[PDB]
């Protein structure tokens, strides 16, 4: 039938516009790990898409008493069909729509410059010397604000009172550690591509939770089990695995 809407976002290595000496025009605009699990959903279930960047190019944050922006937004109002991005499934934008399985999991954790040997949260709740924050509005963000566990709660304080310790996105985020003594919180995969590429810097400790990124749909869409089924399946023959392996291997480092 109809060709369905992708919202999305550029980010490394999910998506990307690829190197051309053409003007590119359409889906064709388009490469990365995102691009790549889409063309195989689509194949898989025989649909096809036309790709639009979310004009505000944010993720979804409920900004207002209730309204939201972003991916989510578009989805809540039907704008798109497939939000096909690192969007991290979270039981509060469950609130407002729906996610496949997981494609890919993680965690949060911290991006810092190789110097001052801290080894965990902990290290940075009880200073201020290094400034901390992350990207606002975003699903890390929103852990924080809502956490209950003290050493967290207390690094809430601090990144909310000070405003010019979060950052507007990824690239301004990991510009400032390189720059700055600034440690980013931010999620493990995205640590995993960058510090491969960024011998300087490194992640701090592990993991503080657990979590996984999905493609998200209106509540109550038709494709969303269709997904989820073929999510599955490639996982089963490790399909995810080495597609993840394609658009991460690094050079490595001394
Ligand atoms: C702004 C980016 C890059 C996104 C990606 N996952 C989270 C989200 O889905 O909101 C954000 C990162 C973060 O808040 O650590
Ligand atoms: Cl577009
Ligand atoms: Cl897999
Ligand atoms: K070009
Ligand atoms: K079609």
């Amino acid at each position: 039938n109809r060709s369905l809407i992708v919202t999305t976002l550029l980010e490394e290595p999910f998506v990307m516009f690829r190197k051309s000496d053409r003007t590119l025009y359409g889906n064709d605009r388009f490469e990365g790990y995102c691009i790549d699990l889409l063309k195989e959903l689509a194949h898989i279930l025989g649909f096809s898409y036309e790709i639009r960047l979310v004009e505000d190019g944010k993720y979804g944050a409920q900004d207002d008493k209730g309204q939201w922006n972003g991916m989510v937004k578009e989805l809540i109002d039907h704008k798109a069909d497939l939000a096909v991005a690192p969007l991290t499934i979270t039981h509060v934008r469950e609130k407002a729509i729906d996610f496949s399985k997981p494609f890919m999991t993680l965690g949060v954790s911290i991006l810092y410059r190789k110097g001052t040997p801290i080894d965990s949260a902990d290290d940075l709740a009880k200073q201020t010397k290094i400034e901390y924050g992350a990207v606002k509005d975003g699903a890390t963000m929103t852990f924080f604000k809502k956490s209950k566990i003290s050493t967290f709660e207390k690094m809430w304080a601090f990144m909310s009172s000070k405003p010019s310790a979060l950052v507007k996105n990824n690239e301004e985020g990991i510009q400032r550690t390189l720059t700055a003594d600034y440690a980013l919180l931010m999620e493990s995969t995205t640590i995993e591509y960058i510090t491969q590429r960024n011998c300087n810097l490194t992640q701090i400790g592990g993991l503080i939770d657990s979590k996984g990124y999905g493609i998200g749909t209106p509540m109550g869409s038709p494709y969303r089990d269709k997904i989820t089924i073929a999510i599955l399946q490639l996982q089963e023959e490790d399909k995810l695995h080495i597609m993840k392996e394609k658009w991460w291997r690094g050079s490595g480092c001394p």
